[PDB]
């Protein structure tokens, strides 16, 4: 069970789901092998009722498609539209939390309120919205207002990309007119100009898809914005990862899916139900964390990380877990069929992400806590029916500190240097303590055996004194393995990251150092490193394509992740993806992509499959932007 | 070459490619059999980098994809990605006429102009908006304004949905929660909930679907309202069609693609061209149609339609094509390909639509004629290139009466009755002798030998006393056979109808009868056919699902198609679709779509692909609207 999972945990859960019967999405992938050819490399299209039209890589015909789309274009146009269901995704999700905020001062949500206002302060000024003589619902209603019209044309681009990227970026992505005009508005226009007939040009095309991942960015950006408003910056915590936070004596609680506006209520009315969840034989109600909903409250409270991504099943086959609360994105459908092995009470509550055969409760945010109750009182419910039974809980767990937004950073920092906060960082980067920093970011994939990449390329990394920091199913991979707990800062890090962790860690109150790696949040957190870079790079001025920063989303699998890598390309970054995109049926594609996309952003990608050479090219990119800098190597 | 097209000029020119051996989209076709199974029954999907997963139609494993999506849910998501595609598409047209009208209404844009008071006033009293005391150039800037509005939320849902629909069919539609709330907020919804982990029920996709559908509808609704604003409203006009309106001895400029704010202002500025192409050997610019944006221009100057869809690029076989000027959708990317053995010079114009290949002139609304001017010369510098050499242009054309607007229609029934225009048609139903009405929509088909089913089922609808309305290449495919010629009344309709086109024609100044089919625009103005059937349902008190109005894309090909398929479906129509959408390896979905949505909207789908039991079935529907009125059949 190795070639599945790295993860014990996992691999116990993984003979256990053997014997028992049950179907895994290790055993649906073996049943799809040996996979399509066409669709791998992108040679499939089916935009149109003439096809499908397939083409074949190497050989005689078809060579084209019916309508006489090249390779290079039906490439292109898969990839375009990608990008703009990932952006629609975070964008949906900071959409439906801009409602909630406009709902909550509007006094329509009093479950939902301001819990930060330093940041709301922040974001408004940052927009140009005025502060100063205007009451708090005020400004947040302006600010809840703006992010709304970004979706859409107007006087202004997207804010949440011209206000959040120094403005030489801005300059350099707006003489390419690369800035988007709105984010709907940019996928629409993506899913007109990919449909049959229309764009036919491949540099064309992928401008378009260049320009849709930063609406993508703005999502993402806004989603962070708008639920630190609402449920408080992400302040560092301690906690724990991995099956092993389930316990069998209590109602196990998961939130799974990528919206916390559900979730952090879950989380806050589960404290209160406990009178009630003694009067069933339980410790009380073990709220865990599956994905990016997960982290967010990982983030937040210091709610322990049960599983990640690919293994979430793993999780319900403990036969311990009770209620199993979704919201949208990353859910495998598979669930609601497991639940009826496994005993698992399996809830949707978005209205747009409903599974066949789970139970629905029909959540929105005037109500919040009537349908929370309604939820967990479920929860205890199953709790009754698996009393006194046999529960294989596997005992791995380990210690994860996280919680490193960036304003959590940036207060660290301070204590070295009250007036210029960055400037320790910028200092030890200068000197080689840092040797550049790297982001990763996105899921797991079935492709890969789970975290392998993850754990390989964040080993040479740190090896190498480079400062990681790691978002979604990323941070999840990492923490899972040890990466999040301090006590490994001496096997993992070489001698000046340590250095640099050390101090840090024993100027905050703690005689300890921080982390090996920056847990910054979940998949829309990933604009947390944005505004890190971007304010490192105003720092020292200077565009991002000039810092030693890197990103890999190293075993990427949904459209959401294509996006973000797209636009980590697009802001300047080298950008790797440790699973094939569907590029390589298109040369011309994959070299714009790899390569002359360097001469329009500063970024470009990096395909590469094998863990060990990706760490060389990751190491060599952060040591060719210092040898840039004039800096040592 | 007759398995191939019914059309005898296509034929022609499909001799003259095979003997000079420039590949065709047939002959692409011919080289992409046998095609996937897989995709063409839906069993396909590429949401994510886990896959593709393809899913077995009848046998073993593969049953179901990777993460767990049943085919079920693989089908509905495929098929509510087409239906938003192709709301895009409909969608960033109007969207672009709107800025269009903003800007000439604000001055920027003297090319352009309000062409039809009439109709701008009676579009801003249907939305409220108030006109007495108020100018003209507030009143259509109000209107723009609103129209950009309804791409995104707002206090309103989409008005060019609400205010278009009979109210009982609105309240019908809001009990499901199944009207649009922004245009480009439902694309974007339905790219999120269709992508991995989001929504996996077949019914809640459908319903997002049926929602969609309806975003289309208002694209298709808005551009035909702008368009008409701006350029003018269809009135019944004489031309030709078929590839012998083109003429050796003239310049030879084709307009193709779907958005006429360039080619309008093509025609307008081809008129005065004229001095200049006389010096070149020609006897000027023979301006002629292609496919949607030549309808736009056939029905509001009576440019001749050269060809359609599927038999574009048979233009361009006959040697002498000068220019092809498109905008987007449904141009075949080969035509750039083909253009340098044939001596055509292409070239694109909108930004998001370029061939590879092409010459690309920036066409932007405020300086329209000096682009325009730019085109036609290099269009008459084409003409000296082929002067003096051999072209074959097949002397086949039909005459063509079209430009029935609903407005010309009601116009036209006004001369019967003065004060009750609606009253003589609706009689004429009541007595039989017209039976029902009949629209044809859509597009050519390469799998479907080109206009054989709209030619075989129109000639069963006629001679059953069908009222036959048709749009786009459907218009196209009948107009090209005789359909649209009034001296064909004889042969091919009924008694009954037959004299309710007698009588309309000899009361509106002609001594002859309208033509056997009213061709009522392009692919957007199927909202036409929309108007005057809820003006119908209006006049009788009565939902569109009682009414003997059916539809049929008798050869589909395009998102778009699906798109309107799905929202006449969701206005209450019979919907025949002659080609299979990719829903056949899906029971439960087929069974929505075929059935179970009959208790949802009153419409339903009805695949068949043999045209003559198309017709038989088509019939049957129309004939039970008539039984649920009381009405003899
Ligand atoms: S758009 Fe072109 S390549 Fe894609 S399915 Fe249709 S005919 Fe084939
Ligand atoms: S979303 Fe599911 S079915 Fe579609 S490609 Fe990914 S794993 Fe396969
Ligand atoms: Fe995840
Ligand atoms: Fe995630
Ligand atoms: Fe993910
Ligand atoms: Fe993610
Ligand atoms: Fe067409
Ligand atoms: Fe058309
Ligand atoms: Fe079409
Ligand atoms: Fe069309």
């Amino acid at each position: 069970q190795n070639l599945k999972s790295t993860d014990r945990a996992v691999q116990q859960m993984l003979d256990k789901a053997k014997r028992e019967g049950i179907q895994t999405v290790w055993d649906r992938y073996e049943a799809m092998k040996p996979q399509c050819g066409f669709g791998e490399t992108g040679l499939c299209c089916r935009h149109c009722l003439q096809g499908p039209c397939r083409i074949n890589p190497f050989g005689d015909e078809p060579k084209v498609g019916i309508c006489g789309a090249t390779a290079e274009v039906i490439v292109a146009r898969g990839l375009d539209r990608s990008i703009a269901a990932g952006a629609a995704g975070h964008s949906g999700h900071a959409k439906h939390l801009a409602h909630t905020l406009k709902k909550a001062v509007q006094g329509k949500a009093a479950s939902y309120m301001i819990k930060d206002r330093t940041k709301l302060h922040s974001i408004a000024k940052r927009l140009g919205i005025p502060t100063e003589g205007q009451k708090d619902e005020d400004i947040a209603l302006e600010v809840a207002k703006a992010a709304l019209a970004d979706f859409h044309e107007k006087d202004t681009p997207v804010l949440w990309v011209t206000t959040v990227l120094p403005p030489s970026r801005v300059k350099v992505l707006s003489a390419h007119g690369l800035i988007p005009a709105g984010i709907d508005h940019e996928i629409a226009e993506i899913m007109h100009r990919t449909s049959m007939g229309c764009d036919a040009d491949a540099q064309n095309l992928l401008l378009g898809g260049l320009r849709c991942s930063l609406a993508d960015l703005a999502g993402c950006y806004m989603g962070t914005d708008l639920a630190d408003i609402l449920f408080g910056t992400p302040a560092p915590v301690v906690t724990e990862s991995n099956l092993g936070v389930l316990k069998a004596d209590a109602v196990n609680v998961a939130v799974h899916g990528h919206n916390p506006v559900l979730s952090d209520i879950i989380v806050s009315v589960s404290k209160e139900m406990e009178n009630e969840a003694r009067a069933a034989g339980a410790t009380g109600i073990n709220v865990v964390g599956i994905c990016c909903t997960g982290n967010e409250v990982l983030m937040r409270h210091g709610i322990p990380a049960c599983t990640h991504s690919v293994s979430q099943e793993m999780a319900m086959i403990t036969g311990a877990l009770d209620a199993m609360i979704l919201d949208y994105q990353c859910i495998q459908p598979s669930v609601a069929t497991i639940a009826e092995c496994t005993g698992t009470t399996v809830i949707t509550t978005m209205e747009m992400s409903k599974i066949t055969g789970a139970t629905h409760v029909n959540f929105a945010e005037e109500a919040a806590v009537e349908n929370a109750k309604q939820i967990l009182r479920l929860a205890i419910d199953t709790f009754k029916r698996r009393k006194g039974k046999p529960v294989e809980i596997p005992n791995i767990k380990t210690k994860v500190v996280a919680g490193f937004s960036t304003e959590a950073i940036i207060n660290a920092l301070s204590k070295l240097n009250a007036n210029d906060p960055l400037k320790p960082l910028i200092d030890n980067v200068v000197n080689g303590n840092i040797r550049g920093v790297c982001l990763f970011a996105g899921c797991n994939n079935v492709k890969v055996p789970q975290d392998q990449n993850f754990t390989t390329i964040a080993r040479k990394l740190l090896k190498q004194n480079v400062l990681v920091v790691a978002t979604g199913c990323g941070a999840g991979a990492l923490m899972r393995h040890g990466f999040m707990d301090p006590a490994n800062v001496d096997e993992l890090c070489g001698d000046g990251l340590k250095a640099v962790l050390t101090a840090i860690g024993e100027a905050n109150g703690l005689g300890g150092p921080l982390p090996p790696v920056l847990h910054m949040g979940s998949c829309v957190d990933n604009s947390r490193a944005v505004a890190l870079v971007a304010a490192l790079a105003n720092r020292l001025g200077v565009d991002l394509d000039r810092l030693p920063v890197v990103a890999s989303a190293a075993e990427a699998m949904h459209e959401k992740a294509v996006a973000i890598g797209t636009w980590a390309v697009t802001i300047g970054l080298p950008t790797h993806i440790g699973v094939l995109p569907p590029i390589t049926g298109s040369l011309p594609v994959t070299q714009i992509l790899t390569s002359s996309v360097k001469d329009i952003t500063g970024g470009y990608f990096i395909v590469e499959l094998d863990p060990e050479t990706a760490a060389d090219k990751l190491l060599a990119a952060i040591n060719e932007r210092r040898a840039g800098l004039g800096l040592p190597w």
